[PDB]
């Protein structure tokens, strides 16, 4: 029935985001995406702790999908025979059938094609949700990402002015539940199935062992720090499919923040810390004013420093002594 | 002194809400309600776990009371001699005397009559609050409900347009603390008093054993699923007297949401997930667009699927293939 | 370079706030503050539990600093040789160098002078952040306070009208992690260093032993209750540097609330309970309408009543029977 132009997208791994227009002169299209599920054992910390991950496209989070209001999003979800479990996909951006979950349950060896109309603007979670107790388990195993549905005129500040970002990053935060043995060491398992009983017992106690960005402690640091220049406006999309988070850019602010993540609402301005409700994505933009290192954290600092939830930005440019200066360096007290 | 017309309300058990007008041509009235406290042992899960509940009117949550701005709410609170503890009531909608708590402490065998003027619009928690450590204990035992104070002109979107609901449901969420024995089985107690010491020890550790809607796992499912038709605008009032929640309608949205619950503020639009602060009520309206089953959850999915916090909607009507369609059913990967 | 008038402030201990103007005809100044770090063992509850505290100026929270937009805040941070650890300061109000942390690390026996321009209005956290795992530890040991950056025209309601407070209080909420021995009694330690290993193990489990206002259970009660009169508009600044909170004034409301704490955004009106994201400050104003005792709590009532997080207001004035009245005192049920 639907006679619109088709456009394929090549997804890219987080924290990067596939190329897209903000404001566009294009009308509605069918935008085609493919997600291939991968179950795999991964390392999640600098001590070598392992984890039975379940992923869309091999990454935690799954990749960010970007479309415009009124596009139709046509996703081919593939569950190769090399996996062990059934999986599906639920888009919080979509209307009907449990977000798509009730139309996309696929066994290993199967694929399915779902299309949904992007009638709601904002950033939104997508996640697997097979049914029953499997729902939380697949999500906290890594099976979640986000989609961004932009207005065709791009973003605005609510107050008729345009808000154009120079770059966008997607920070997906993952609460992980890795059981410990009697010694107190993290356990390793041979399969997701074998991890399930211990993992569920821990999950129900509601305290994660690890809280990470991009799948691992330190993932968004060093060579893989986020980057900017003084003068650049950066959009940071943050998602958490299961548990609340409170993002904060140390040394910066949220100049324009949609903490509930939905562009039909004006952004708030000048925030220190914002709040991502578990089961949602939000977004914050900041124009960098100072060079140097920044940390981007959840501002439960225990989670940030001790459980994994810290990213870095490395920012180039000229220091602004008007905004901040060390008037007197450390010295002996007179 | 107060010479206004009196109107009695017949309260109904949640999730239903007693009949009321949205917009009204009535002026201020004294609206009369009766709440009768019931302490009782109840079953809270499908395994037969029991719980020493304390309730207003026999239900968890207590019933929703609905009035209009400027009405006077006159409540007869009754504590029959068949109960064991003193109780009172604190309305977050009311001004003075600890919400009414300091004027309503009644022993078993007593009743009291409190009147308060509804000067603040929104949905608000009411709860028992006897004093000291008894406050949390009575609340987490079930002694909480909500009141809705509507503008006399009904609801609006902040942007001069009316927002009329076709039906309203009240979802009260309850965090419950049921201790376990050494075996690991939930304990049963002969009285609230006997449950207190173990229950308080658990409460202070801040992790519930159960998180339920309408008093029990599965209460708002099956025969007791919530219902709608495509085209119907449904208001969902959600309260949590002690602990945060993050509501989400799986397969839908919050079209208009007052997450802080107060109608003097415009609603936010197009939300995926919203946030009910512990100690508050919020409200979300959605116009259903697709038939089928929806789940209404807190989007800590562990709480939703594993601890009890899932309701269903069953929606009748015609499927909309424009909004969503299964382009290709599950098939072998080529 | 910077040729502006200098003004010294004499800080005062919380919950009080140093004298300041709301609206002002002054232009930008360099406003000079001194903070002297004190490590000390303190008592945190009515049972005599002790705690290895680390503080700015001897208090938990650190004192509230108040300036106006466009002022330059010049802080002399002093770490006397009587302390054992290095410390620094990070202002969420400031731009660059990790909020100032990267320019203020001082060993015992040293001081440093940092200046930052107050370009963002609102209430903001400041805290120590030495590096790595020390960050959460210093914060949850007490090393956090707040700064308020007022518009030069004072506060407004977003809807061109001025919002002038008669008094302001600063409530700093502190999550504390005191380990227990095998008996189940709280442990005492001879130094912060000696407390670290046990304290960090507990911190990572994310459940505080105590949640207090102004450093101790009952600090803002009795002789030290907050006070007001009927007719007075009181601003309550609330901060939490590490963990969420949900403030509520029992028997009152938040008439005007900036829960994210930033004055470039209009306040919300008529709230029951608001939400302070961990890592932030917020503010609420209320005009008292009734005399008597109020409790100001976090509305996780377990935290409020059982873990320490309750303050009182004692309010003088005339009872308003229109707003609330006890129609019939407790009596036997007919
Ligand atoms: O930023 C959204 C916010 O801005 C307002 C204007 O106050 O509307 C702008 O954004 C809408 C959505 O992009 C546009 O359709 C509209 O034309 C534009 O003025 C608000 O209505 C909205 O909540
Ligand atoms: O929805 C509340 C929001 O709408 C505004 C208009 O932007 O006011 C409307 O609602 C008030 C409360 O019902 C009415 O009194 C008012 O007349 C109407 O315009 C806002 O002022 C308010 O925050
Ligand atoms: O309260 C802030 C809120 O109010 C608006 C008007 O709706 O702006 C007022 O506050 C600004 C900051 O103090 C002033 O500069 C402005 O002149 C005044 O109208 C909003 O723009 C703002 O979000
Ligand atoms: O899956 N390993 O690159
Ligand atoms: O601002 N840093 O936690
Ligand atoms: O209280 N039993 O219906
Ligand atoms: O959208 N469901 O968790
Ligand atoms: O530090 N004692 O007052
Ligand atoms: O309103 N008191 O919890
Ligand atoms: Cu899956
Ligand atoms: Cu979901
Ligand atoms: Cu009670
Ligand atoms: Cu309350
Ligand atoms: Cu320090
Ligand atoms: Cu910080």
């Amino acid at each position: 029935d639907l006679k619109l132009p088709r456009q394929k997208v090549e997804l890219v791994a987080p924290p990067f985001v596939h190329a897209h227009e903000q404001a566009t002169k294009q009308g509605p299209k069918i935008v085609e995406f493919k997600l291939t599920i991968e179950e795999k054992k991964v390392v999640i910390d600098e001590k070598g702790t392992t984890f039975q991950a379940m992923t869309f496209n091999g990454s935690m989070p799954g990749p960010l999908m970007v479309v415009h209001e009124g596009d139709y999003v046509e996703t081919t979800l593939v569950n190769p025979a090399t996996n062990t479990m059934p999986h599906n996909i639920d888009f919080h951006s979509a209307t009907g059938a449990l977000g798509g979950g009730a139309l996309t349950l696929i066994n290993p060896g199967e694929q399915v094609v779902l299309r949904w109309k992007a009638t709601k603007t904002g950033v939104f979670v997508y996640h697997c949700a097979p049914g029953g107790p499997m729902i939380p388990w697949h999500v906290v195993s890594g099976m979640n990402g986000a989609v961004m549905v932009l207005p065709r005129d791009g973003l605005n500040d609510g107050k008729g002015h345009a808000l154009k970002y120079d770059k966008v990053y997607y920070v997906g935060e993952q609460d992980m539940y890795v059981p410990r043995d009697e010694k107190g060491n993290f356990k390793s398992y041979d399969s997701p199935g074998e991890a399930f009983t211990d993992t569920e017992e821990m999950m129900k106690k509601l305290i994660p062992s690890h809280v990470v960005f991009n799948g691992k402690v330190g993932a968004l640091t060093g060579k893989n720090a986020l980057t900017a220049n003084v003068g650049e406006n950066v959009l940071i999309v943050h998602s958490q499919a299961n548990r609340d988070s409170r993002p904060h850019l140390i040394g910066g602010h949220g100049d324009y923040v949609w903490e509930t993540g939905k562009f039909g609402n004006a952004p708030e301005v000048g925030l220190e810390t914002w709040f991502i409700r578990g089961g949602s994505a939000g977004a914050a933009m900041y124009k960098f004013m100072q060079p140097g290192i920044y940390a981007y954290v959840t501002h439960n600092l225990i989670e940030a420093a001790d459980l994994g939830a810290t990213a870095h930005f490395k920012v180039e440019g000229k220091w602004n002594d008007d905004l901040m200066t060390q008037v007197k360096a450390p010295a002996e007290i007179p």
